């Protein structure tokens, strides 16, 4: 498809076998979820945006599909406010900006 | 042009007559740029993001030309830790995501 940028990017998101609302977003470098009791290994970890650092756990090779397209890599779980689909999952979706 | 997202998409501005490097950020809704001087009036806001609020000098209706393309709009200026296009210039510009 082609999304326009007038609203929020948002598209729905199956991990964990949990349906999920998140945002498309060109300006992460990684995907960070909202908290969610993932099973598995994870490492601690740090990521800075506007406002300071948030503490979040990163677990590795886990599986999301983003409109019904499947990916597989790394996402950061913590405290954020919205869901955030990163590059390195669009990457996975063919994803591209257009203008 | 079509940009994929193995990299940072990042591009170079102009504003206030001064050249900057900037990241199209489809999940920003509005544009952020680091600190700098800029001319004409601004109003003090507030923005959140990932790690909590920062206060932000927001002036209206700047002109901004971004990878060749001109936006006249909103432009906040504050602490970020990167100088972001949201989708309130990416929408002048005609971005849309594709996939
Ligand atoms: C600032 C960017 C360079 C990096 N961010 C990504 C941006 O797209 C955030 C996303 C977001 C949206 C809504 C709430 C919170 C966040 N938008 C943002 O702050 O927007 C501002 C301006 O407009 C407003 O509308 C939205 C909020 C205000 S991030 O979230 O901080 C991040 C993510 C992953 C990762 C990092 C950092 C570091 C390591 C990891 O890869």
């Amino acid at each position: 498809p082609q999304i326009t940028l007038w609203k929020r990017p948002l598209v729905t998101i199956k991990i964990g076998g949990q349906l999920k609302e998140a945002l498309l977003d060109t300006g992460a470098d990684d995907t960070v979820l909202e908290e969610m009791n993932l099973p598995g290994r994870w490492k601690p970890k740090m990521i800075g945006g506007i406002g300071g650092f948030i503490k979040v756990r990163q677990y590795d090779q886990i599986l999301i599909e983003i409109c019904g397209h499947k990916a597989i890599g790394t996402v950061l779980v913590g405290p954020t406010p919205v869901n955030i689909i990163g590059r390195n999952l669009l990457t996975q979706i063919g994803c591209t900006l257009n203008f």
